[PDB]
């Protein structure tokens, strides 16, 4: 190799006992982000990775092309608040998109909130916001350096006037104004020792629900709900459309279930003055209940209660027993109800997932009957606006081969006419083909996969491929426009693939349950079978195949590298969960035990230890097999998945596998600064990251640039 791996001390005395099973953790010390030892480790690692990537002549070519092609106007849906319209817009290469305001759709827009002026490198980003019911006041969250921590600030909308109000210690928070305009619900965590900036690893427990009265200090905020005996519970508030009820959704973890309590605000003795008079309508974690709208005491919810593909029910608060609920929109046999919104008083907009593609349609609130289908090409809905009081909808559609397009429909009209509102890269979609196939996994289950490539290629195994997966947390991986991936097709001759493996939401809760807990290994088997399909069918060959995933997808590709190193040429794991025995100890990791289990349980430990990437690094038995080239990407403010996961994993890879004489493929990490898990990352950093990724592939697989 062009470089030498850093010295990394092994604490051979570090052992944890798990129900009698001893696990050695010689790099446990990398769990302390503040030590001189850990800082020295990160610096030494970056010092080998950066020259390796930057020496690849493809990196500069890729970066230039990405900078050119990503430079196109990006608009969000318009949305109306009070008498004004708002929308986000990026002129092309701004680090953060900017919020604009206008007095009508025809009116001249002006800047309302520009996050770019809050830093010099675009690393302060918006994270959550809420307008008051009348649209005259505005709360917004700010996150620095990509941390999940939020500071909430406030503006008067008329004149875009900054207000003094500031809320600290906010994380994983609701933002909900009471319709009297007096104040806003939000969540905070109690003060903790050490840092709260995203570089700490401290577990987040005892989240509370507070109410902030506009024009007061945070110290005076009213505590409205707390769960002293249930440190993991998190209670989010929303107001009913008529302003009468606070609905509290209590969550215990990342499971699609919640308790649902309500407070009739008219029944408070003296306004919001302390713990509210909660009525515990649904006081268990057996199902999800997501508020859509109400008409008096009849409340409409999206639910998965006895309905793994989701359905719409009405619960009457005056007769709340489950036998009495009405099924407004029954469950479909295969299509998953993703979300539903009430608009124009008595319409419902329903978004379904049909074989991993979105559909959109309009239903009647009173009967649930279908009224109108909104035609879409094959792709995803990634934005929507239209509240109960609104008389129009906007929605944003995206696909693999065309950028986002915004549609508008005036719902006041007899003849409903969905029309293009905003359409914008100077890329010919006709040069590419997209297909969806279904391949059998190990157990026979058919798994969907999308494949995108240049039209007319020969399936002779000669092409480099980029195979992406996630597989968890009920997240569905649906088509989206990616300039970075298309550059790999056009300028590196590549084939793109996304495998819709189990654990995701693509086929509802049964699909999710097929990739969790004792069945987590299904995710990895599904993904390995996707690779085998691409190889058998002649799209690629193992030495030419790159796999990529982020977060739970980082776990995916890391486990696959350990289990089938022969199947892959290159692995890029972004912000991955690698220590499956300790993940629950840090920040919000406790919430993930609903998908993974927890090593505190003897039963769950036996699942986890079999696939935990950190614990399954092993030299391939066969002399002709080495590990694939591997690149781990993380950042120093990733407080979602603390970076120790990647630090410990790369130390282990370099020691166990990197020292072997047969290992010639590099095993590298890069740890970025002023960045976190990914949300809110500035454009400049996104461009650098994708350039790093495709330079790694180019160098490791010796791929030529195609001008
Ligand atoms: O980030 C996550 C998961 C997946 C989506 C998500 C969200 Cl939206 N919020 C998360 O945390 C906030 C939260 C909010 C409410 C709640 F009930 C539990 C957690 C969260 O942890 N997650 N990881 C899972 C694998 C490693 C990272």
């Amino acid at each position: 190799l062009s470089f030498q791996y850093p010295d990394v001390y092994r604490d051979e005395t570090a052992v944890q006992d798990y129900h009698g099973h001893k696990i050695c953790d010689p790099y446990a010390w990398l769990e302390d982000p503040d030590s001189e030892q850990t800082k020295a480790f990160v610096e030494a690692q970056n010092k080998i990775t950066v020259p390796f990537l930057e020496q690849c002549p493809i990196r500069g070519l890729y970066k230039e092309r990405m900078t050119e092609l990503y430079d196109y106007p990006k608009y969000s849906c318009h949305f109306k608040k009070g008498k004004r319209y708002f929308y986000f817009y990026n002129t092309g290469l701004q680090n953060q998109r900017v919020l604009y305001v206008q007095d009508s759709l025809e009116g001249e827009a002006r800047v309302f909130l520009d996050p770019n002026i809050l830093s010099d490198d675009g690393t302060v980003a918006l994270r959550g916001y809420a307008f008051s019911e009348d649209g005259e006041y505005f709360a917004y969250g700010l996150s620095a350096s990509g941390s999940d921590w939020v500071t909430i600030k406030f503006m008067k909308v008329d004149g875009a006037k900054e207000l003094p109000d500031v809320l600290e210690r906010v994380k994983f928070s609701c933002m909900a104004w009471t319709h009297d305009g007096k104040g806003m619900f939000y969540n905070s965590y109690p003060q903790q020792d050490g840092k709260s900036d995203g570089t700490e690893t401290s577990t987040n427990l005892h989240q509370k629900l507070y109410y902030h009265v506009l024009g007061t200090d945070q110290s005076e905020d009213i505590l409205c709900a707390e769960f002293p005996d249930e440190p993991k519970w998190m209670g989010g508030a929303e107001l009913s459309d008529d302003g009468r009820y606070v609905l509290l959704s209590i969550r215990e973890g990342c499971d699609p279930v919640n308790r649902l309590w309500y407070c009739d605000l008219q029944q408070e003795s003296s306004g919001i003055a302390g713990i509210l008079k909660w009525v515990k309508l649904i006081d268990n974690f057996e199902g999800e209940y997501d508020y859509v709208t109400n008409e008096g005491t009849v409340f409409t919810f999206k639910t998965n209660r006895h309905s793994p593909n989701y359905r719409v029910i009405n619960i009457d608060f005056t007769d709340p027993e489950e036998s009495k609920w009405k099924v407004l929109v029954p469950e479909h046999e295969k299509d998953v109800l993703e979300w539903i919104a009430c608009v124009r008083s008595n319409f419902l907009v329903l978004c379904y997932l049909h074989d991993v593609k979105n559909t959109l349609q309009l239903h009647d609130l009173t009967t649930g009957a279908l009224l109108k289908i909104f035609p879409l090409d094959v792709g995803s809905i990634v934005g929507y606006s239209g509240q109960k009081k609104d008389t129009e909808i906007f929605y944003q559609f995206t696909s693999f081969l065309s950028p986002g397009i915004i549609y508008h429909c005036d719902l006041t009209k007899e003849e409903l006419e969905p029309r293009v509102f905003r359409e914008v890269v100077k890329i010919d979609a006709s040069d590419y083909q997209t297909v969806q196939i279904f391949y059998p996994s190990k157990d026979g289950t058919k798994i969907p996969m999308f494949i995108v490539h240049k039209k007319g290629i020969k399936l002779d195994g000669s092409h480099p491929a980029f195979l992406y997966g996630y597989g968890g947390f009920n997240i569905s991986i649906t088509p989206n426009y990616s300039v970075s991936r298309l550059i790999f097709v056009r300028h590196m001759g590549g084939i793109l693939a996304v495998a819709n493996i189990r654990g995701g939401g693509e086929y509802g809760e049964t699909w999710h349950k097929g990739g969790i807990l004792a069945n987590k290994q299904n995710c990895f088997d599904d993904f390995q079978c996707a690779a085998e399909y691409l190889i058998k069918e002649g799209y690629t060959s193992p030495k030419r195949l790159t796999i990529n995933g982020g977060s739970n997808g980082g776990l995916l590709v890391a486990a696959c590298a350990n289990q089938r190193p022969d199947l892959f040429g290159c692995v890029i794991a972004q912000v991955g969960v690698m220590d499956m025995l300790k993940f629950h100890k840090y920040t919000i990791g406790h919430a993930w035990t609903t998908d993974y289990g927890c090593s505190d349980s003897k039963q769950h430990f036996e699942w986890l230890v079999k696939y935990s990437p950190l614990h399954n690094v092993k030299l391939p038995e066969a002399d002709d097999i080495q590990y694939p080239s591997m690149l781990l990407l993380t950042a120093d403010h990733d407080d979602r998945v603390v970076p120790l996961h990647s630090l410990k994993f790369i130390a282990t890879l370099q020691y166990i596998v990197g020292r072997s004489r047969k290992q010639n493929n590099p095993l590298l990490i890069h740890v970025d600064t002023k960045a976190g898990h990914g949300a809110g990352k500035p454009t400049a950093k996104v461009i650098e990251e994708v350039s790093d990724m495709f330079a790694f592939i180019a160098r490791c697989l010796n791929v030529d640039w195609i001008p």
